[PDB]
């Protein structure tokens, strides 16, 4: 999907502010004035990264931060803050935050974190893309199919698997085709990484 930057600052002059650094650099924007309109509008399949300010009307960075943490909502956070003075906590560090800023902020600083959060992104929802690609190609196999790919991956031969589950070779056969078929895999090599990488 398109990098999205999502702001989160009640003030206008950030938001707008925000709104103008980050189209002049080819990204997306949206902004909220407040954590729940986000938490309203957030859909966890849109790429992006969080630029979030501390205190707001409502629930506070943290707070918003929070809600994100609890239902694995993972896109990463440049927390951004007037009061620099006030730090971080370390649960706050943890739960995917990229970096803190003070406001007024150096343009180059906020860029390169938001470049950080951006490719973070997109590893991440790579990760989840893939692990959710792999449980519905394992999951279309049947109990049978299952039985004949442990034996598969442990380097057994047609003959051995057969005499094992007591079935026919020909049986054999014809499930070892359709496991390759239901994964896409065209090796044994392949499925092997597959069901490790899985
Ligand atoms: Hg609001
Ligand atoms: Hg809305
Ligand atoms: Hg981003
Ligand atoms: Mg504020």
């Amino acid at each position: 999907a398109k990098p999205t930057v999502f702001v989160v600052d009640d003030d206008m002059s950030v938001r707008e502010g925000l709104r103008n650094l980050l189209r002049s650099a080819g990204f997306e924007v949206e902004t909220f004035d407040c954590a729940s309109t986000f938490l309203e509008h957030r859909r966890p399949e849109q790429h992006g990264c969080l630029v979030l300010d501390m205190r707001m009307p409502g629930m506070s960075g943290i707070e918003l931060q929070e809600q994100l943490t609890a239902i694995s909502d993972g896109i990463p956070i440049v927390f951004i803050t007037a009061h620099g003075d006030i730090p971080m906590t370390v649960r706050a560090m943890k739960a995917g935050a990229i970096e803190f800023l003070p406001k007024p902020f150096e343009e180059q600083a906020l860029l390169d974190a938001i470049e950080q959060g951006l490719q973070l992104n997109a590893e991440r929802r790579q990760a989840r893309e893939t692990q959710d690609q792999l449980e519905q190609l394992f999951s279309s196999l049947t109990g049978r199919e299952q039985q004949v790919l442990q034996l598969t991956i442990r380097g057994l031969m047609n003959k051995q698997i057969a005499g094992e589950l007591g079935i026919a070779e020909v049986t054999v056969k014809v499930h070892r085709h359709n496991i390759m078929q239901k994964l896409n895999v065209r090796s044994l090599a392949n499925l092997v990484h597959l069901v490790e990488k899985y």
